Formats: C-alpha cells, sequence, structure tokens
RNA sequence: AAGUGUCUAAGGGCGCAUGGUGGAUGCCUUGGCAUCGAGAGCCGAUGAAGGACGUGGGAGGCUGCGAUAUGCCUCGG
C-alpha cells in the first residue's frame, strides 16, 4: 500500500482527496466482491489500511505533529 | 410267559472354550490445591468495572479490536 513516509508530504487537500478517492475504491471493491468479479480479495484489507493511515496522518497533524 | 436291561432333552444346571457390552484398574496430563520470595496496592465525569451490537475472503463460538473495527503511527527488540 501507500507509505506514511510518502504520505507525510501531502499538505491537507491532497490528503483529503486521497481519502475520498480511496473511499471510492473501497466502495467499488465491495460491489465487485458482492457480485463475484473480484479475484484478489486481499485488496479490501489494503484499501482499509490506507484509509486508516490517512486518518492517522491527519489526526496527528492537527494534534501536535 | 416271567424277569433283567439302555438310549433321547421341549427346555434347564454346572464346567470349559470363544465372543459382545461396559468402562473399572494401571500409567499419563495444556487442569487444580496449599504455600514461600519479591512486587503492585486502587480504577472512574478526560466516562470506570461490566456488557450489547458489530468487525475477517469463506457459517458459528472463543479470542483480539471499534465504522481508522484480528487493526493505524512512532520508537526499541
Ligand atoms: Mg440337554
Ligand atoms: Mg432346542
Ligand atoms: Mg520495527
Amino acid at each position: 500500500g501507500v507509505s506514511p513516509g510518502e504520505l507525510r508530504e501531502l499538505t491537507d487537500e491532497e490528503l483529503a482527496e486521497r481519502l475520498r478517492e480511496s473511499k471510492e475504491e473501497l466502495f467499488n471493491l465491495r460491489f465487485q466482491m458482492a457480485t463475484g468479479q473480484l479475484n484478489n480479495n486481499r485488496r479490501l484489507r489494503t484499501v482499509r489500511q490506507e484509509i486508516a493511515r490517512i486518518y492517522t496522518v491527519l489526526r496527528e497533524r492537527e494534534l501536535g505533529l
């Protein structure tokens, strides 16, 4: 997935857009898993973890980075 | 003629032989019991103890966790 090291340079708005597009990817992966066209089922966990990473970066930024 | 004279088993008893059931005995153990030697002696409105519901690629329970959900970041091993 995406590294915290390569996430700690995006400012606030690139972070907010990465978050939104990652959520969109997770939505699409959920529908593909439901309809049976997903092969690599390890993608769900990866996308969830990168979303959690983006929240972690934003929260630590707004509380004394 | 008179007399003597067995055998058999519908079933049963006792003894063997050969099986079945059952789980005693023997020997164990990821479990307990009683202490001894050091700790630490409180937790909570900054929301506790304890829970309900959720959370995994596949059903449920335990266990971990909380919509960031068997996990996120950093520092060590
Ligand atoms: Mg007889
Ligand atoms: Mg007979
Ligand atoms: Mg390390």
